[PDB]
Formats: C-alpha cells, sequence, structure tokens
C-alpha cells in the first residue's frame, strides 16, 4: 500500500517519526505487513481547500484489497487523527482519495502482483 | 472536488489569485459549492512533454460526480484557457485526468461522504 | 501517455536527459508517438519504503489503452530497470499503479480524446 499527503504546512511541522508512525498505524489498520507500506509527505505546498489558504491536506491511499465503504470511513478517523495531532490540521479540511488497485494494475520489482 | 496542477513554469509566473479563480471557475463550472472545492498548484517541477521542456502542465479533477462526456470537454477549454492566460501554458501541453470518485471513496472530516 | 516518478533521490542524482530518455522508451513500449507522452520526475521527496528511507520510488503510468496483464508486467520489468540503472533506486524499493484511461476522460488542446 502507499499513502501520500500533500499539504501547506511548513516542512518544520512535521516531527521526525511522523513517515515511520503512519507506516506502522497503517500496517496495523490494513493489516499488512509494514515492509510493504511506503509513505510519501509534501509540505509547504502551494494549495487552498475552500478558497482558503489556512492549513489543510489532499491525500491519497493505494492499496491491493483492503478499501471499502466501511473500511475507508475508519482509515479516515485513523488518518485525520493523525494529521490533527501531529500537523495540526483540522479534519475537517482534509480529503484523502482511497483506490483498491488490481493486483494487475500495481507494478513492484520488475513485474506486477498478478 | 479537487483540482491539481502540476507544472514546470516558475513559482514567481504563478499569479497569487490563481488558486482564487480556480477555485470560483470550478465552482460555477462543476456546480459544486466552492467552500468544498480545494486546489494546488505545483510549480517549479521538472516535467517533459513531446520530449521538449517549455512550459507545460498535468492536471486531475476528481469530483463525486459531474463527469463525463460533455462536461469534460468543457472543463478542458475552461481549464487549458485559464492555464493559458495565466501561466502562458499552451494548451496542446497539458494534459487533464477527470476521475469520477465514488463518495465512499473520499475520506473527509473522519469519515467519507458515503 | 503520461509518466510520474516520485523518488527521495537528490535532483543532482537525476541524470541530465532523463526525461527525454523516458519519452523515447516509453514511446516505444507503450508504441504511442512521442509528441503525446508526458513524464515528470519529483527528486527530494520525502518518503519511506517499507519503513526504509533508502532510495524509492512510486510511480504513475496513465494511458488510454495499452494496459493490461501482460502489459504491465512489461512496462513494469521496463521501468524498474531504467529506475535503477539511471536513478540507482533498487526494483524492491518502486511501485508502479497503473491507469487505463477512457478517452472521455483525458483532456489536452481544449478538448477530451473522446
Ligand atoms: C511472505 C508473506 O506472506 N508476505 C505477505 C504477508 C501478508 C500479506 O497480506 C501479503 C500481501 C501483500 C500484498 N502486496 C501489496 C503491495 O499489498 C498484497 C496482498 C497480500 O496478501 C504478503
Ligand atoms: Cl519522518
Ligand atoms: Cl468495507
Ligand atoms: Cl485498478
Ligand atoms: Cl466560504
Ligand atoms: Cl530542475
Ligand atoms: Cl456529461
Ligand atoms: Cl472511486
Ligand atoms: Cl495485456
Ligand atoms: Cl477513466
Amino acid at each position: 500500500p502507499m499513502f501520500i499527503v500533500n499539504t501547506n504546512v511548513p516542512r518544520a511541522s512535521v516531527p521526525d517519526g511522523f513517515l515511520s508512525e503512519l507506516t506502522q498505524q497503517l500496517a496495523q489498520a490494513t493489516g499488512k505487513p509494514p515492509q510493504y507500506i511506503a509513505v510519501h509527505v509534501v509540505p509547504d505546498q502551494l494549495m487552498a481547500f475552500g478558497g482558503s489558504s489556512e492549513p489543510c491536506a489532499l491525500c491519497s491511499l493505494h492499496s491491493i484489497g483492503k478499501i471499502g465503504g466501511a473500511q475507508n470511513r475508519s482509515y479516515s478517523k485513523l488518518l485525520c487523527g493523525l494529521l490533527a495531532e501531529r500537523l495540526r490540521i483540522s479534519p475537517d479540511r482534509v480529503y484523502i482519495n482511497y483506490y483498491d488497485m488490481n493486483a494487475a494494475n500495481v507494478g513492484w520489482n520488475n513485474s506486477t502482483f498478478a
């Protein structure tokens, strides 16, 4: 799985180990080994939510399976919780797009997962 | 909805009112409330279009509904126009991927829109 | 078609001409005209893969057609190869999400490909 967070908060706002926290929490949440989890955080972005340049974030979670209505709500609660606590971004200013990828459409190590 | 623009033009070439104009124009075109439109512009990127590096842009518009044949054609004309007018990016060096998101796959405020 | 590479490797480590290179190779691989191929490389990113911060990359290949079971296995072999050789990123630390786009959902030059 891979989780990407794009945000306008400054780099200094991202605590050391934040990437590791995301990795471990997502492993726990998705059930997949942390070793398969990739995380990417992009601060100091030029973005707005509702026209407002106050702190916000646009994210995406891609995963082969383990993506569904109820599961996504749980992921959102977890992820929004982390962003609020660690980056001080209000949950109502956070979007996370979820993607349930077919194993044939995810490349890794010279091949796919199909 | 959410609109992202990745471009190689210098940050100083991006008008300060661009995120606001994109927000207003997208509200106007999609019919979606502006308070829920998120916009993100990422300048100074290392990109190529057709193998060359003159100004170009790769974008994506994610929306729960309001995505389709005719709508996408109108958005493309609207957005290419704005990119040409404000960033001097030729329409022929712009790609816009449209995504009709299921509400269940859009996280926000500790939940989803479904 | 468009190919995007996000990596934590330094900008200085991205070889000169790498984008034009990718354009040519993707042209042959997909069979599409170079004029329609867009490439985007994002170095110096804050990311982790498997909880490790060693060189890694998260990539996307979007195309109208030319996406499938064996085609994606072949693209993976090729792209992981070029990344390994040119950016020195190990293939076990690279993910590539493949997207088969409907022509109606791809905007370009004030219109769509529908
Ligand atoms: C040796 C071994 O058992 N590894 C393992 C363990 C638990 C899993 O859930 C998967 C697993 C991993 C993926 N790979 C990705 C990227 O999700 C997909 C489906 C899976 O069941 C793989
Ligand atoms: Cl970190
Ligand atoms: Cl579910
Ligand atoms: Cl898929
Ligand atoms: Cl408002
Ligand atoms: Cl550069
Ligand atoms: Cl339509
Ligand atoms: Cl969706
Ligand atoms: Cl195939
Ligand atoms: Cl599509």
